[PDB]
């Protein structure tokens, strides 16, 4: 059991998920941010377990009427759900019951939405526990999925304990983490899988992020600046970047 996944953006079609599956099994699941199938080079997943993923309430690529009849077309083994609601004036109370509504009949492996590693009282892991408050049990989850972004694996490895030390019966899935722009990101993943690969709490973790510099840069300006390029998985010609080689 690899934990590694790709963080595979909309707009990968040029890519090929098989390049960094190399048949040793540690990279094993691809997401989207989406509940389509992947866009890629091959038509395929290059054999890796796509996760379908119901980012918003609703969107015109991800309908949440169609979240249901995707999953069972598509066969998820595991669905993902809203994208960082701590920062988009959704109230914990109102992703519960849009949970409850959408993603709990799904009889697969769930996870609750991703937050942020924001420390502000309704935010990150407090939106988090005030959501979990509000389902009272009646939200069906496998996994808490939590975002990273810092500026040393020192400030990401005290939050990920500190994650397990406010929920320590859970399971997480790290659905996106990197340094911030200007870190050198190869030492940081050279630090992190190790320290992730260790932890029996951790199921999977996806590096922001498994797309191409171009790429990133041409659909993804906001990324550039806040990441830079050096997290790209990816190399402008489709192989495996520095960082896409720590997958292996
Ligand atoms: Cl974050």
């Amino acid at each position: 059991s690899g934990k590694r996944g790709l963080a595979w953006p909309w707009y990968n079609s040029p890519l090929d998920p098989g390049v960094l599956n190399n048949g040793d099994g540690e990279v094993v699941a691809i997401y989207d941010w989406e509940t389509y199938a992947p866009p890629t080079s091959t038509g395929g997943t290059g054999g890796l377990g796509f996760i379908g993923m119901q980012g918003t309430m609703d969107s015109d690529s991800s309908p949440v009427a169609q979240l249901a009849t995707r999953q069972a077309q598509q066969g998820w083994a595991t669905v993902f759900s809203l994208n960082e609601p701590d920062i988009n004036g959704i109230t914990p109370a109102e992703a519960a019951s849009w949970y409850i509504e959408w993603v709990n009949p799904l009889a697969i492996k769930k996870a609750l939405p991703a937050v942020t590693s924001s420390t502000t009282s309704g935010q990150g892991l407090s939106w988090l526990s005030e959501m979990i408050s509000a389902c009272a049990g009646a939200c069906y989850f496998d996994y808490i999925n939590l975002h990273w972004y810092g500026t040393s694996f020192a400030e990401f490895q005290a939050y990920i304990e500190q994650a397990h030390n406010q929920f320590p019966s859970y399971t997480i899935v790290i659905s996106e983490f990197a340094l911030t722009n200007g870190g050198n990101q190869v030492a940081f993943f050279e630090s992190a899988f190790p320290f992730l690969d260790g932890l029996s709490y951790v199921l999977l973790y996806f590096p922001f992020v498994a797309t191409s510099p171009a790429l990133l840069q041409a659909n993804d300006p906001g990324a550039v600046t806040t990441v830079g390029t050096g997290s790209c998985l990816y190399t402008n010609a489709g192989g495996p970047s520095s960082v896409g080689n720590l997958m292996y």
